[PDB]
């Protein structure tokens, strides 16, 4: 007798739940004003500041909430001479962030003018009310309200120039512009059981999570020239997975599918792997801990220069070769 869950519906084949992204990562030409903008303008905390594991001459800063948590975390590479961003199709276009309320929004309308942020006026994105803004090198991103949901492990941070009720509480909507969206749906909906919100021709809409932003995707269909990424470009997008036990399972899956993994690599914070889908989108999947935490205290998170054990070895090369970050 079938006694157990053999005649029982699922959506997909995803064995584990993926429950929002994880960081995303992106190119600065400089740190000075990426710094100013992501800190001072934005009120994020710098959660590390250190160099790119895969080649240490290069700054790699992260910004983030008060532990720079999953689901927080967006960081940079500074290029210094890195070219500018020719937009188009077959990249991650557009970072959203939530913050509590639409009076919040309000407040980020008030402080962009008096900061000189390109910035929209209030509008819908993704379902929600938002307000869309760009740093100085052609980021886009926006600004979503939450009506406070938040992932449980998400801290506003006290030392932030933002009212702890006004700030960015993490990521919400990402947005990813292709040339086959129905290629990029059935990536995030058969490999990793996102739930489709809705679909069209022109823009689909998913979340890891039912019901939830913390990891949703908004993929638009897009024909035209590929984006040529330089300063400004976003380089991956991350998902969160809990232990290296799900990182394997995931490995396989990405396998199987015949996308080419990275194989997992140790990061000192987490343990990932990459891989690029039909598209070309580079996809990180990372696990959820150690964390920032790991190797320093909350306290001084960010304010010196941080290595993995690895290169302790050259830091007197290393540090040799940067130039301090200046704040202005
Ligand atoms: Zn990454």
């Amino acid at each position: 007798v079938d006694l157990g869950t053999e005649n029982l519906y699922f959506q997909s084949n995803a064995m584990y739940e993926i429950k929002g992204h994880h960081h995303i990562s992106m190119v600065t030409k400089n740190a000075n004003e990426n710094n100013h903008f992501y800190k001072n303008v934005l009120g994020l905390r710098r959660v590390k500041m250190t160099v790119n594991q895969d080649d240490p001459s290069m700054y790699h800063l992260f910004y983030g909430d008060k532990t720079g948590s999953p689901g927080t975390e967006l960081s940079f590479f500074e290029i210094p001479l890195v070219g500018r961003t020719y937009r188009g199709t077959n990249a991650i276009t557009r970072i959203g962030l939530l913050v509590p309320s639409e009076d919040s929004l309000h407040y980020w309308k008030e402080r962009f003018e008096k900061f000189d942020v390109k910035h929209s006026e209030m509008t819908t994105y993704a379902n929600r009310p938002a307000l869309q803004f760009e740093d100085a090198e052609g980021l886009r991103l926006v600004l979503l309200v939450s009506n406070g949901e938040k992932v449980e492990h998400w801290e506003t941070w006290e030392k932030s120039e933002v009212p702890a009720k006004h700030q960015i509480q993490g990521m919400g909507s990402v947005e990813l512009t292709v040339r086959r969206l129905d290629k990029m749906a059935s990536t995030l909906t058969e490999i990793f059981g996102y739930t489709e919100v809705s679909r069209n021709d022109q823009e689909a809409i998913f979340q890891s999570i039912k019901g939830e932003a913390f990891g949703e995707i908004v993929v638009k269909y897009l024909d035209g020239p590929t984006e040529k990424p330089g300063r400004g470009s976003i380089h991956h997008l991350a998902i969160r997975v809990k232990n290296d036990a799900e990182l394997a399972y995931w490995e396989e899956q990405v396998k199987q599918r015949g996308f080419h993994s990275s194989g997992i690599i140790d990061r000192f914070y987490f343990k990932s792997l990459y891989f690029r889908e039909s598209n070309g989108i580079l996809f990180e999947i990372a696990t959820d801990g150690p964390g920032f935490t790991v190797d320093g205290d909350v306290e001084h998170l960010g304010e010196k220069l941080d290595l993995p054990p690895f290169l302790e070895d050259q830091r007197a090369e290393i540090e040799a070769n940067l130039a301090p970050i200046e704040e202005k």
